[PDB]
DNA sequence: ATGTGACTTATAGTCCGTGTGATTATAGTCAACAT
DNA sequence: ATGTTGACTATAATCACACGGACTATAAGTCACAT
């Protein structure tokens, strides 16, 4: 599949773990379905820079931060 | 709008232009198309990853160094 | 403890002593624990509906009769 | 399995669908697990009274009409 | 060249539900001794 | 006869997650016509 996605999947999960939450709570903080925190983490989908946005605002996370780590985890082995 | 959607498109503008790109070209080099390209950097589009990644290719710029600039582009 | 589960209970013991049953027999009947039943309708257990089942049968009586009875309790 | 059981099943999906809610409205207005409204209709449980009054004070429904539709329930054919 | 508009078609995102391993609370069952 | 106190062990009930199908909103991709 693509890239930059399992990436930014991975990330995804990485800091909601890191902060203690559940897919419950993120969905939740996120106004996304919790089906649909489960599908980006579980199969890498294709998210909109929108929502994406949403999900940074529920991880109670910045733009910055996020592509900060984004950025790390593509440089990784 | 968004703020991220907005400072996305004005990156992708910023570079396709330190390039010396244009639109017609960017769309030719990413395999896209280039009123899909004109919309998006008088951001009317909302991109997903995927195609962003296609731009990005199309820019012949790595991810990283789209998000390195994206966020200096985030800071005012 | 809960009202729906004390009027259970009631019912229980009240459906046992219109039988003239005693409690030993009504354990036996449904093959269930004599402590078993002693605990229900001392209200000291919250049966599940498959236990409430085994002890209908031991007081031979149906589902239906049952909670018929158990409606007309419930309302004092 | 259980004889009362499917009936107890069957009327806790019929109300919960006449009142036009969903499972997992139920399972928070029961106060109950999302999965576990589901694992009651979907096969049937085994519950526990104090579990179906929670369930009850969910469907926004009292003791008696609800015993009222179970042995409705029960009488068919 | 770039910017519209408007119009399909793919798919992103929603909504309601199923099914599952793992853990925790508690009912199910049965001792010993009471009265 | 029934009551009560510990127990052990089955299982009710919880919690975090995966997975599917069907539906709705919208992004993806392509026309025509501006400039």
């Amino acid at each position: 599949e693509s890239f930059l996605l399992s990436k930014v999947s991975f990330v995804i999960k990485k800091i909601r773990l890191e902060k203690g939450m559940t897919q419950e709570d993120l969905a939740y903080k996120s106004n996304l379905d919790r089906t649909y925190i489960s599908g980006i983490e579980r199969n890498s989908r294709n998210l909109t820079i929108k929502s994406l946005e949403l999900i940074m605002k529920g991880l109670e996370v910045s733009d910055v931060v996020f592509f900060e780590m984004l950025i790390k985890e593509i440089l990784k082995h």
